[PDB]
């Protein structure tokens, strides 16, 4: 019945990092931020890093994007993101205005979906940001639906934070802030069907909010919203111009909700947190198995698998039952897994705070840097990253490693899509025959299978034959271009990986 204590420092440790620029801390920032010990701090990163939720670079800890499986588990149990991102992303695209869906975390708001247009002269948020519910349009939709403990709790934020200083995303709330008058906007809300934000995040955002129903339930599923600027419409102007567009949006929204197909868990998952066991016995004082495991726990869920039993859960990971039980309510504690009901848990929208804002961000060249520093240190050669230039027929180097026309570069070649390349997954080309330059690329793929980039490694011929080249390189670059891929196909599940 006692806390996973290495569980919730592991929390903790991540959600410092998640509000940390560029989401890198040095370890003895993790010390002073956290107050933990500096033994407590080593074990849990090496174990976070073990798991490839972070990365370490000298002193500092670096978020990774394997971390996002966890939002991606709530994300991917919540449906609404797969079910309604592209209708937003179209209503975004046809007002060439923001686009947004949230749900309701607590006393914030939270978001699922971001589609911004012209938003040049305004703050803007991520997928899983978090919001003061009194500032933001959402935040009143839903908050008519709130209980007596939300209340409590809203309440309890408001005097223990006073300048909204724990939801760093905005703006603090300055002295001399007119009150927000949330209760009385809460009542217009539910009986109006809307909710106007004027300028309540800063000066010039203007937002109209829209309830998007659970057609089982009738509650709140989550709330569409679309943001412009005031050099464009007044709040009030805001509401008479697109209001109506945007509740045809939110009916088509419910229509796609009622008529959403039974979800695809998949295979019947077994062991997920099974890999501990032989981590801790290579790694020793310095893996946390109990943190390990903890997290691994919020993998089990996701689309089909959304409320899970106790029972499901230690089969769906392979732990013990008293130690899922352990774990299933440290993440209770946490705010990131809730009861709900036949006795089942939930992820909530918390899970989100681990990393997935700032993480939803890296482009694919961000991905692969610091594997391309380390490809070019394994083989002592220079290693690069390239997409095909807006030409086609020329490569654009996106990222590189040390240490013209397409169709003349190995990289250029797997671009391409030749016949040799497709059949042998590979590309060698001695590029430069006076200088002697060679290179060796492979493909890489998005989680859709579609060529995205290529990777190489380039070399001088010398007396290193090409059979020799292959032999050693290859099986080096293969292995590169799979932890690539692996870290792109999470990232990628709910985000717009960019690929320059």
């Amino acid at each position: 019945d006692e806390a996973v204590a290495p569980l919730l420092r592991g929390i903790a440790v991540l959600g410092r990092l998640t509000g940390a620029d560029g989401g890198t801390l040095s370890l003895s920032a993790l010390e002073r931020t956290t107050g933990l010990a500096r033994s407590t701090v080593d074990r849990l990163t090496a174990t976070l890093a073990r798991m490839g939720y972070v990365r370490l670079d000298g002193r500092d800890v670096v978020l990774a994007p394997r971390l996002m499986e966890l939002g991606n588990a709530y994300l991917a149990a919540l449906r609404l993101p797969a079910l309604l991102s592209a209708r937003a992303d179209g209503l975004a695209d046809e007002l060439d205005e923001s686009v947004s869906l949230a749900v309701g975390d607590r006393d914030g708001i939270r978001f699922i979906h971001q589609a911004t247009r012209r938003r040049a002269m305004s703050l803007s948020f991520r997928i899983g940001d978090l919001l003061p519910a009194e500032r933001t349009a959402p935040g009143p939709l839903f908050a008519a639906e709130w209980t007596a403990s939300d209340w409590h709790r809203w309440r309890e934020r408001r005097a223990a934070d006073p300048g909204d200083h724990s939801f760093p995303a905005v703006p603090p709330r300055e002295p001399g802030a007119p009150g927000e008058d949330f209760a009385r906007r809460a009542a217009k809300a539910a009986a109006d069907g809307w909710a106007l934000d004027d300028q309540l995040i800063e000066p010039g955002l203007v937002a109209v909010s829209v309830p998007v129903r659970d057609p089982g339930t009738g509650r709140v599923a989550c709330v569409a919203s679309v943001v412009s600027h005031t050099s464009r419409h007044t709040a009030p102007d805001l509401r008479a111009a697109l209001l109506p567009r945007l509740r045809a949006a939110v009916a088509a929204m419910e229509d796609d909700l009622r008529a959403a197909p039974a979800p695809e868990p998949g295979p019947p998952p077994a062991g997920l947190a099974l890999w501990t066991g032989a981590s801790k016995q290579e790694l020793g004082r310095e893996f946390v198995e109990s943190l390990a495991r903890g997290l691994t726990v919020l993998t089990a869920f996701g689309e089909g698998r959304s409320a899970l039993t106790l029972t499901q859960v230690a089969q769906a990971t392979g732990l013990a039952r008293a130690t899922a039980r352990r774990a299933l309510l440290t993440h209770a504690r946490a705010g990131l897994v809730a009861p709900a009901a036949g006795h089942t848990f939930t992820l909530t929208p918390r899970v989100l705070s681990l990393g997935f804002p700032p993480l939803s961000r890296t482009s694919l060249p961000e991905i692969a840097q610091p594997h391309l520093t380390a490809l070019a240190e394994r083989v002592h050669e220079s290693a690069s990253l390239a997409v095909l230039a807006d030409s086609g027929e020329e490569i654009q180097y996106t990222a590189r490693a040390s240490a013209l026309p397409a169709r003349a570069t190995a990289l250029g070649r797997v671009l391409l899509a030749l016949p040799e390349v497709r059949a042998r997954g590979y590309a060698l080309v001695d590029e430069e025959l006076e200088a002697g330059l060679r290179a060796i690329a492979v493909p890489v793929r998005d989680r859709t299978g579609r060529v995205v980039a290529a990777l190489n490694v380039a070399l001088h011929a010398a007396r290193r034959t090409a059979d020799d080249c292959v032999a050693q390189i290859l099986p080096e670059l293969r292995h590169t271009a799979d932890l690539v891929e692996t870290e792109l196909r999470v990232a990628g599940r709910f985000c717009r990986v960019a690929v320059v």
